[PDB]
């Protein structure tokens, strides 16, 4: 049978390709994830629908303990697999079973260039410059349950004013870096491809934290580790190296 | 229900503790993978007895295709959990189960400071520098499989002479960087840790590839998925960062 995909739009891992006329199934998108999902059908075999998630979320609880976004879609057995740029953290872990990393990554600071600030320490002890994150993503999430007293601060700034220094997305946190004083906490995957296109940003500092994407599959799925071993093949043969060049790539800056 | 543990020694992850007095049980260890271990069996609440792998080594197949070291125990049902610097590999995860990662890294190269030398390609390409790294283990199974052009290559040296390149161990190999003109591919854990201490040495270009360490258990575990969830929960509490931070700092360079 054919399996059901779940995944998200979000450059550069899942996007609308470009043609002169309309685009159908599979056909519509193209990027990282689109590439991953090809080679894994491939080597393990079996035909795909890719499906996009229907709410545009991630996925979270609600005040209930209801789950939303791509996790639900797994959890309800609407999907078989959730192919995105979906962070594996320890509450999601609990009700899917995430294949191994395909991408190891971790939180940074997208901000601008020529600037003093050089940590995340700079930011929390400070309050002109203002800062945050993409709402119900998993870095919000990170700050909001962190015990870490730096971040526990960082966090207080955040969720004050009804949690105005967050944005719904990366296309906005970015734009509101690029024309005020902000900076934005986001994944340091993401900081790269924006980096790397614009020379007026730089991530400050390294990483805070370490994580990484994995596919997403129901509890129980008979998919989950053969679509592990498929993924350590594919970043043992340089692959996935390859896969990330190929998306990322962009003129540089000096 | 008391677990058993297989592991190896290999600083900083698993050494014996020092005293006067002969130690006992899992009191003859110390390390990180030992503060680890704790701190799983806090979260789950299990107990555990540390016993080193028999045959000494980490895993691989001969060529009638058996397994040896801790991932046979594991397949042979003699040991419930394998913690140490245990690599997370294809043929590995055929064979047994492995927890997520509590250490990601990626193999690199170990040299002296002060030398033209860049890159592995560096290496490749000439000849009167020698290079290897320690026999049987991922590393040498990396290059062993690769059909990358300059890591065939690579190996191509490396199995050169009876395989005179390659070293028994971590210790003979950073022995032998730092008498003779040689380089020594290894994860970058190792060479950080060396890097520390030995402040003639260093790392040579980046990771030219990434993986990680992870629990090893028996096909079918109970416990993987648990160990799992307990590693995301340390590493999201930034234990893992601390405990990294608290064996690997040296005195200063
Ligand atoms: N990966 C995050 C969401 C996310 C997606 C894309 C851009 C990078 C990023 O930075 N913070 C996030 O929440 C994100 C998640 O799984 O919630
Ligand atoms: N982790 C490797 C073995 C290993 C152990 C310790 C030192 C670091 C290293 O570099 N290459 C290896 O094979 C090693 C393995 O699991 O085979
Ligand atoms: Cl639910
Ligand atoms: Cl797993």
């Amino acid at each position: 049978r054919t399996l059901i995909v779940t995944t998200i739009l979000e450059e550069p891992y899942v996007m609308y390709r470009k043609s002169d006329k309309p685009l159908y199934g599979n056909d519509r998108f193209e990027g990282y994830c689109l590439d991953l999902l090809k080679e894994l059908s491939n080597i393990l075999g079996f035909l795909y629908d890719v499906k996009l998630v229907p709410d545009g979320k991630y996925g979270a609880q609600n005040d209930k303990g209801e789950w939303n976004g791509m996790v639900k879609e797994l959890i309800d057995h609407r999907a078989d697999l959730a192919v995105a740029p979906l962070t594996i953290t320890y509450v999601r872990e609990k009700v899917i079973d995430f294949s191994k990393p395909f991408m190891t990554l971790g939180i940074s600071i997208l901000y601008r260039k020529g600037t003093p600030i050089d940590s995340a320490d700079d930011l929390a002890k400070q309050t002109k410059i203002e800062y945050g994150a993409v709402r119900d993503g998993s870095t919000m999430t990170f700050f909001k349950k962190s015990k870490i007293s730096t971040y526990e601060k960082m966090w207080a700034f955040m969720s004050s004013r009804q949690q105005s220094a967050l944005v719904k997305n990366s296309d906005e946190g970015i734009q509101r870096v690029l024309t005020t004083d902000y900076a934005l906490l986001m994944e340091s995957t993401s900081i790269e491809y924006v980096t790397q296109r614009n020379c007026n940003l730089t991530q400050i500092g390294g990483l805070i934290d370490s994580k990484g994407y994995g596919v997403g599959t129901p509890i129980g799925s008979p998919y989950r580790d053969k679509i592990t071993i498929a993924i350590l093949q594919l970043q043992e043969e340089g692959k996935l190296h390859m896969m990330k060049e190929k998306w990322w790539r962009g003129n540089g800056c000096p």
